[PDB]
């Protein structure tokens, strides 16, 4: 039984520009599109105009804005946001029944935060205090809606890839998935979930054990693979990996996959591919499994995902009927990022209460008739010492 009817459903976006849920910000409530964002902490929306935004907070507007008088300046790698801290009241209208009175970051300066198209207006940053910005003194918004309702310490994500190509009409028509506040609806995955640790409460910092492209193990000291942490990320598209495990892992998915040769611009991220409609050879390509620590002491489960997840769909460069692809596994220098296109595959559970993430395969992920994405466990010969300090 799907037991969250009000909430599933209540995402739309894809993997290229991210999942966004409706929320509503001051009184009168002010709608605005805001990304789901598991890799950051502070809720910040837009609040004067830009180019990209249809719409934007008017704090002026709001009987309920409070001006904290302090600034928040967040450069990242990709860009930067910076704007003036306040709170007000805010809701989720296909969330909770509640409303709550929250921090809000109003974003007065950026660059390359938004996305043009993207139809967001804001990020709701869903991890930890600790790496929330100017410092963990600022509450994040679900630490506030957990403390002043009835809400359970539990989130849990199904974000829906289409498995091709959606024009900006069709990504507005179309459901891009749930975010469940407070609980977990059974109609979103087949199987049984699987848990792994919160390591720390910070990211949503897990431990992976082992790495196997077809079932080969990468066979790798499996402090590579968490080097310098591994994180559970809505707000990245890629798989990112480590250098050394990027190197490794691309290594064998050429060799997996070495009937048909790719430039190296494929490898890179940078360069689509394109095939005759219908005809994307996904056989070529290997499943990737990566096993997380189990609750169990000496435990491990795996997590498989196919190239229908880390292989994202776009429309070709020139007009065509050829189903297109860009390789959405890249390089990182700061740990592990499973992003969107890894949780496609799953239905995730942010269990904060009890401090670990729990997989399932999603009712919504995309496959063909030969493989599925699989959760499966356990294993119990695995050396596991493969967290980085
Ligand atoms: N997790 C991260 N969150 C941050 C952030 C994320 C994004 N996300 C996206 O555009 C996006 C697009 C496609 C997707 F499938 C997912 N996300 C945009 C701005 C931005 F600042 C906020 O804190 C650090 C910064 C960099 S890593």
């Amino acid at each position: 039984r799907g037991s969250f009817v009000e909430m599933v459903d209540n995402l739309r976006g894809k993997s290229g520009q991210g999942y966004y849920v409706e929320m509503t910000v001051g009184s009168p409530p002010q709608t605005l599109n805001i990304l789901v964002d598991t890799g950051s902490s502070n809720f910040a929306v837009g609040a004067a105009p830009h180019p990209f935004l249809h719409r934007y907070y008017q704090r002026q507007l709001s009987s309920t804005y409070r001006d904290l008088r302090k600034g928040v300046y967040v450069p990242y790698t990709q860009g930067k946001w910076e704007g003036e801290l306040g709170t007000d009241l805010v809701s989720i209208p296909h969330g909770p029944n509640v409303t709550v009175r929250a921090n809000i970051a109003a974003i007065t300066e950026s660059d390359k935060f938004f996305i043009n198209g993207s139809n967001w207006e804001g990020i709701l940053g869903l991890a930890y205090a600790e790496i929330a910005r100017p410092d963990d003194s600022l509450e994040p918004f679900f630490d506030s809606l957990v403390k002043q309702t009835h809400v359970p310490n539990l989130f849990s994500l199904q974000l829906c890839g289409a498995g091709f190509p959606l024009n900006q009409s069709e990504v507005l028509a179309s459901v891009g998935g749930s975010m469940i506040i407070g609980g977990i609806d059974h109609s979103l995955y087949t199987g049984s979930l699987w848990y792994t640790p919160i390591r720390r409460e910070w990211y949503y910092e897990v431990i992976i054990v082992r790495v196997e492209i077809n079932g080969q193990d990468l066979k790798m000291d499996c402090k590579e693979y968490n080097y310098d942490k591994s994180i559970v990320d809505s707000g990245t598209t890629n798989l990112r990996l480590p250098k050394k495990v990027f190197e490794a892992a691309v290594k064998s998915i050429k060799a997996a996959s070495s009937t048909e040769k790719f430039p190296d611009g494929f490898w890179l991220g940078e360069q689509l591919v394109c095939w005759q409609a219908g005809t994307t050879p996904w056989n070529i390509f290997p499943v990737i499994s990566l096993y997380l620590m189990g609750e169990v002491t000496n435990q491990s489960f795996r997590i498989t995902i196919l190239p229908q997840q880390y292989l994202r769909p776009v429309e070709d460069v020139a007009t065509s009927q050829d189903d297109c692809y860009k390789f959405a596994i890249s390089q990182s220098s700061t740990g592990t990022v499973m992003g969107a296109v890894i949780m496609e595959g799953f239905y995730v559970v942010f269990d904060r209460a009890r401090k670990r993430i729990g997989f399932a395969v999603s009712a919504c992920h995309v496959h063909d008739e030969f493989r599925t994405a699989a959760v499966e466990g356990p294993f119990v010969t695995l050396d596991m010492d493969c967290g980085y300090n």
